[PDB]
Formats: C-alpha cells, sequence, structure tokens
C-alpha cells in the first residue's frame, strides 16, 4: 500500500482467500493468466466504445500492450511447469460487478472506469499477497515482478474518470461500486479448486 495512492477497495482479502491459493496455486495460476487477457481485452473494449478519443487510446493501447505481456509471462511459467492453458471457469465476480454497469451512455463510461479500476485494484491487492506470502519462489518473483511494472497511485482509471467528471461523481460511486465488489467476494468457497485469483475470501 504506497502513500499518496487511492483506496479502491473497501475491504481486504481474507487470510483464507489466501491460504486457498497456495494450497491450489495451479488453478490460480491458470486463472491469472485468462485475468490478464481478460484485462487487455476490457481496455480494447473501452477504446472501441469511445474510439475518437485520443486521451484514452494514448493510455489503453498501452496498457493492452502490458497485458498481453503479462499474460505471456504467466503463460511462460505454466508452460515451464507443464501445467496446461485450461478453460478453467471463471468466479462470478466479474460478471456480478459488470451487471452494475447502466446502460445509457455517458454514466456507462463512468462505471466502466470503476469496475475496470475495481478489478485491477483486486487482482492488485492478491498478487501482492502472493509476492509476500507465497512459499514457491518462482511464484515470488513472477508476482512481484508483474507488480513491479507499476508505480501506481490513483490508478490508471482514476485518472480517466477524472478527464470527464468531477470527484464529487465518481467519489459516491466508486463508493456504491466498492460495496457490490465486497459482497460479490463475500460467501465461502465450495472445493479448493474453485480457487481463483477473484473468488470468495474478504474480512468484513
Ligand atoms: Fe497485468
Amino acid at each position: 500500500k504506497p502513500v499518496a495512492s487511492i483506496r479502491w477497495l473497501a475491504a481486504p482479502s481474507s487470510s483464507l482467500w489466501l491460504e486457498q491459493a497456495i494450497n491450489r496455486p495451479d488453478e490460480v495460476l491458470i486463472d491469472h493468466a485468462h485475468c490478464e487477457r481478460k484485462a487487455a481485452g476490457a481496455a480494447l473494449q473501452l477504446m472501441f466504445r469511445y474510439p475518437s478519443s485520443e486521451t484514452l487510446a494514448e493510455a489503453l493501447s498501452p496498457l493492452a500492450q502490458e497485458e498481453l505481456e503479462h499474460f505471456d509471462q504467466v503463460l511462460a511459467l505454466l508452460q515451464r511447469r507443464g501445467i496446461a492453458l485450461r478453460p478453467l471457469p471463471a468466479p462470478a465476480y466479474g460478471s456480478r460487478l459488470a451487471g452494475e454497469i447502466r446502460r445509457q451512455e455517458p454514466l456507462r463510461q463512468l462505471d466502466s472506469f470503476l469496475v475496470a479500476g475495481l478489478i485491477e485494484a483486486r487482482s492488485h491487492e492478491r498478487m501482492a499477497l502472493l509476492a509476500e506470502h507465497s512459499p514457491d519462489p518462482e511464484l515470488r518473483a513472477l508476482y512481484g515482478d508483474l507488480l513491479a511494472s507499476e508505480a501506481r497511485h490513483f490508478g490508471l482509471y482514476w485518472l480517466l474518470c477524472e478527464q470527464h467528471w468531477p470527484r464529487e461523481v465518481i467519489i459516491p460511486r466508486l463508493e456504491q461500486l466498492a460495496a457490490v465488489e465486497v459482497e460479490a467476494l463475500s460467501g465461502e468457497l465450495a472445493r479448493p479448486e474453485d480457487v481463483r485469483m477473484h473468488s470468495v475470501g474478504v474480512q468484513l
């Protein structure tokens, strides 16, 4: 948690998430790879939604390129370990958040940037736990290297919000969406193999 950063998340991950992720590292890693790729797809999709925004393109093209470089790095690790890039099912988290995004412009854009930001903040928080806590050195080095290529204070998605919206508006909407994000992570994991980067486990 760097100072002069914005707090995105309304609650930290639970001890038990971390324990579960260490217990089934393969599932978490496969899922992580899909998440990186999904994160690039979101950046691109937002450009396709706002195709004449040069400020958005200047920010989200490099981000997409970086998310694919992270995907390639996770896939290299899976491949170095002999783990198949399996079609492992995604948790309900992303679909649940995206269902909060309003249908009309321009509030749809605000909501989309905030959801994208929430997802990345949660990935970040959990990747940082794994980087510090995992007993597997190669995972600590992957997760450390992926978080290194950063220096995020506000979050790219926050700055995009500020381009088009006052804080007076951003702030109360992020509070609402941050509340749904923690409700999406509430619950208990039904089987160990269901652990994911965005499976349940927060402290309330
Ligand atoms: Fe990434």
